[PDB]
């Protein structure tokens, strides 16, 4: 019959026979995948092949309990499936005999939550019977990554630069349709049944080459190697930026490949997962955001909105513009923390905290509701990140959407302004909070050629003291005083100290005692705002007397140490680097931000130019037409054409330059009647002379003098921002 | 004097001999209680408490044991003074009290009532004296802001009576605390005379608050929400569009707690008009916003209808709506608005196996518009969330879609069960209906369901499989009662015959498999003497092939928003038929006005070409207002569309003169020429047509799609 007690399971119906070693269980990434398996499969693939989905987390063999490894369903069902027994040898066919089915076949996406689930399949096997690994036993399926279709014809690639190649070799291939297969669930069933019909181009089998497989197995799952795959990752990130300098492509795995060795999987795909983390976690140097941070900005400069709108609103806004697919609830709070103005927050918000968005009363956790609170750029938002930089930016693709770019290149280094935190797998980052102006002072130096000055961390609307008892570390302390004996006033917490957490933690213990210590003080009231803090604390003459001379910050918790010793950032190339100073992060930005100073000056000259001549053309076409050197009423078109062609009008100048970084008279032609009239008509021949007059200004200016003139403007406008606040306090 | 323990609390300095004049702030989470504490300032802490409640318990529905285990009422208790055997009917107990009032502050949506109300409930059990004095009272924000001058409205109406005034300035919404900022809050607290309500003025507020929170009471909510949606029906059929002091218990039950109830009806029970739920509707309408010419993932649609449609739901639920919105295997929509394209489920799993929205893509069926008609839009009602405008009451399609893909719903009182009708047969009956026949009984009826359907009795039905008999030893079954999964099936019935239960030996030898992901094949073996005792029985009982389907619970909401209990499908098919009538009378209404405006809109434009292409007219070298008086001289209109619409709700010639001289070009003078030509015919050729003319021309163009549809879908 069948095997009882795995109700999930599509038992082969030669599986348990003669026909046994012919028969092959696909190890599905849950129900949707083995649904298409079951599509492809049909009547006649039930033969010699079985589904069971893997509905949970394989665990890892290597670092878990005797326990729990005897008593995970998941781990008992697949041994079930395939008769195998937890200690026995499979290295002679006699042996080999006793397995149910011949081959395992894991079917998971092309992902890295998939590679994560095909790795711990293939450590539970190499760990328990690394005989099965040295025969053909344990294989993938694999679907093309991306589609072609055009004309009623397709075409499938399974690598990323074997489809560019595709199309550094057709043109026109801007007109055929490109979809991406990554995921198991894009296919149709009846796209499951094609491939199904061919399982020789998408099955691919892993082989065993030698101890350095055994080696990388170890490298990925071993729990004493956390230390080698920091090393495995540091080589990893130089390995890219050398691949990319040298112009060699992205490690490919696939081909149009019957067989991958277990050490290239591990080290080109597997080493995926890992990387992600910490691409995630880590913010990059230029402009210190995390993607999921640069993506919010991204849709909010693709909005444009000039008024505020409902988070929540915006919130769908990024997931339908940048392919934000982290969660909902992460989305929320990427928002939220943009916006956040409070004291130990961010010294500059990029996002306008219109509402309840937390405060220091419950370090930040205090925010209301994404469907009541809204949003809206800065003001300082692209005066910092200036769109006429936006041309010179590499900008990514997910998929076939074009979303926010590898970094964006502010005026100012962002990653000093806000600070950076985040922990990966290998590094952790933290900056503190640096002073707006001094970094633009320390910006202005380094253009005039004078050494910067050293900077102290800043945390604005901070009323306490940060000292620098050694380098990169300090000690941030609030403000105490005494008003008379047996009276103190606290009127600062150290940075990132809560109010309520602190009346909770400290005051609280200290006026109530524990079963430790008695009590403190004799009583304590509370005179806070949302935006400052005020304690007044009452105590015993005796025991205030000898709490000063012990000192009052380190008696009443008022004192937190800061240690700059693990400033990791990703750099311009896309590398972990540990800054040793914040003068090092700011050297590495200068010579970033001066080098695309040159670059806009380079894109401005060009577009300016095209638009003087599209601009010279407009003025010149009016004015012929008025004078009658063209007509056009009642005439055909293409005799117009062969008018504009025998009178050297040019084809749209912004269009043909912007082809040439890689005829059309409708720019002339699709110009509103409006133009003929006198007044509309001046206002064409002055933009005309402006449009060339803004070009040879550009010309007679250098980078530092544009990066000048954008510091210029940014701090006008920081000024009256800052001033506005105080007011409105 | 001092309360301990109790470290969420902002305890006020005179709370004391001043603790009549002192207020305790209550407020909903740690949010509110900031807004609290930023208006507060350092000189409101004087006579002003504030604690955050971080769920109110219905005392008359709880253990006594629960109402003495729940912290937060004790805490509640501990810090009002407050003792539960006491009567406080007069000055000298109110003095035993650590604060002279109580103040609720909360969001003024569905869940801040229900806090504010069992909050009142909680003193209405155990100190029913005290809500009689001005002792209960709650935060009141404006409803609506208009802003570099800024006024605010504490009412709906006056809002709209300002509209009379001069609408665009800036308006905004403050029904949520959380839209307030702190300088906000503080202009708040400085005039709290205007931001304060106080709450007993006889029995009928005894009965109001025990109506609400009775747990014996069910059955009268019923009828409560029952008078309240037909009092809102007659209302609206008669035209009627449906600040103060202090409010009355009663009315804050009868008035504002009315709509939590209400709201678990219209959110679960769908409209008769087009089988939708609010949730779909949204999704449906950012689909026919967007208009999609190619396929979106569903992770991006999603986005979209959170963006366009004010969608405040989970985001699961969104996903989920966006996926059965595309389902189409047996037992889901006989007629998919949205696409499949991808793993949305099969039936497997009842639509539980689909893949990840980041991974699988939809856009609207071609059908989707034919059903609905991008015509029709003009005559409804779109709805307002805050300032964005969002999806309709409803939408109304050329055939009744609740009887295409059925409506399934549980809400408070009522629950909704139809089954699906084949679509030939409800068009079919549409067109008799529209000829003056009777229409033709229809049985429920299933896409690609290959069992059974009978009618026992009146709105009783039985759904059964096949099974067919292969040999002494072997039967096969082929298909599985609707709304049956294959792995459903494969876990409850026969995994249990092969294997038996804990008291019951097995039933059958072995089965086989043979399913493809839309079609069933169960090949089972017995012995001979069991197969021929469960032929005695009857195979499709004892292999469970068989399910009951009653109509019992037809409930729907009408065209007016009034739950309705239909007897009939064909009376859901009457009713439709009448407002679908209706609405191709108001769309030939609205055409005749809009294709006029067009046209008037073309003729001027074709004289301004033709008049400047013959010299009649110089705009060459002139200035503006020559060229303007010009135009009115020679009798050219402002624009007609812009006149109409602004009809329907100096001169304007930019549309003459915002036309590119390509116009003035031969081939494309003709153009706009035969398009002049054209929308004259098509203003003529509509005049002579009636609404079931109109109506008929949708249908057929409707089932055209629908053969070539369904015929590419069996090619597959």
């Amino acid at each position: 019959n069948r095997i009882k007690g795995i109700p999930k399971l599509d038992d082969a119906n030669d599986a348990g026979g003669r026909n046994s070693t012919e028969c092959t269980l696909i190890l599905t990434e849950g129900d949707s995948a083995k649904t298409l398996a079951v599509s492809g499969l049909g009547v006649v693939g039930r033969d010699k092949y079985g589904v069971f989905p893997l509905r949970g987390k394989i665990l890892n063999v290597r670092e878990a309990s005797h326990k729990q490894i005897m008593e995970n369903a998941e781990i008992n069902n697949i041994i079930k499936i395939v008769g195998l027994q937890y200690k026995k040898n499979y290295e002679d066919e006699d042996s080999l005999k006793t397995l149910r089915y011949g081959k395992i076949m894991i079917m998971t996406d092309q992902d890295q939550d998939g590679s994560h689930i095909k790795g711990l399949l293939i450590n539970f096997i190499h760990h328990n019977w690394p005989s099965l690994l040295r025969h053909r036993f344990l294989e993938e399926f694999i679907t093309p990554i991306v589609k072609v279709s055009k004309n009623k014809q397709e075409m499938a690639f399974y690598s990323l630069p074997e489809f560019e190649e595709w199309k550094s070799s057709t043109p026109n291939h801007k007109k055929w349709k490109v979809k991406y297969y990554k995921g198991l669930g894009t296919s149709t069933s009846k796209e499951a049944k094609e491939y199904f019909a061919d399982m020789k181009r998408h099955r691919i089998q892993f082989k065993y080459s030698g101890p350095e497989d055994d080696a990388a197995i170890s490298l990925a799952f071993s729990k004493k190697q956390i230390d080698d795959r920091k090393e495995w990752l540091t080589n990893f990130m130089e390995d890219r930026r050398q691949r990319k300098l040298l112009g060699l492509p992205e490690d490919y795995l696939y081909g149009q490949t019957t067989y991958l060795t277990y050490n290239d999987f591990i080290n080109k795909e597997l080493i995926l997962f890992s990387n992600s983390d910490n691409e995630r976690s880590i913010p990059s140097m230029v402009d210190g955001l995390k993607p999921g941070q640069r993506k919010v900005l991204f849709t909010c400069f693709k909005r444009n909105d000039k008024r505020e709108v409902k988070v929540a609103q915006l919130a769908g806004s990024v997931a339908e513009m940048s392919s934000y697919h982290h969660g909902e609830m992460s989305l929320m709070m990427t928002i939220i923390n943009l916006a956040q103005n409070f004291v130990g927050s961010n010294n500059l918000n990029l996002l306008q905290p219109i509402g309840q968005f937390g405060t220091r009363l419950h370090g930040g956790k205090d925010s209301a509701s994404p469907r009541y609170i809204f949003t809206m750029l800065s003001s300082l938002a692209r005066l910092l990140f200036p769109p006429k930089d936006d041309h010179t930016l590499k900008f990514l693709y997910d998929d076939n959407q074009r979303v926010e770019p590898e970094w964006y290149i502010p005026i100012i280094p962002m990653v000093l302004i806000n600070g950076a935190e985040g922990i990966g797998t290998g590094w952790s980052c933290k900056i503190p909070n640096f002073d707006v102006r001094e970094i633009v002072n320390n910006i202005r130096r380094l253009m005039d050629g004078e050494e910067p000055l050293p900077m102290l961390p800043s945390y604005k609307n901070f009323k306490g003291t940060i000292e620098e008892l050694a380098p990169n570390q300090y000690v941030i302390s609030g403000e105490v005083a005494i008003l008379n004996s047996t009276t103190i006033e606290i009127s600062e917490l150290p940075v990132r100290t809560w109010t309520q957490t602190y009346k909770e933690q400290v005051l609280e213990p200290m006026l109530n005692g524990t079963e430790k210590t008695p009590p403190l003080i004799t009583d304590y009231r509370e005179y806070h705002t949302d935006t400052t803090v005020k304690f007044v604390v009452k105590m015993t003459e005796e025991k205030l007397a000898e709490a000063e001379r012990v000192g009052l910050h380190k008696v009443f918790k008022l004192q937190t140490s800061l240690t700059c010793n693990s400033m990791v950032l990703f750099d311009h190339v896309g590398c972990l680097k540990k800054y040793d100073t914040v003068l090092d992060i700011l050297r590495d930005f200068f010579e970033l931000r001066l080098k695309y100073y040159g670059l806009r000056k380079e894109w401005l000259l060009g577009m300016l130019g095209a638009e003087s001549a599209k601009l010279n053309n407009q003025a010149r076409f009016i004015l012929e037409k008025i004078d009658g050197k063209i007509i056009i009423e009642n005439k055909p078109k293409k005799e117009l054409i062969k008018v504009l062609i025998q009178r050297g009008y040019d084809s749209d100048p912004v269009k043909a330059w912007k082809e040439a970084q890689q005829p059309t008279f409708n720019y002339l032609l699709d110009m509103p009647l409006w133009y003929l009239t006198k007044e509309k008509k001046d206002e064409l021949c002055r933009l005309r002379n402006e449009k060339e007059q803004e070009l040879d200004t550009l010309k007679r200016k250098s980078p530092s003098d544009l990066w000048k003139e954008d510091l210029a403007t940014f701090i006008e406008e920081l000024e009256a921002v800052e001033a506005k606040e105080k007011q409105d306090g």
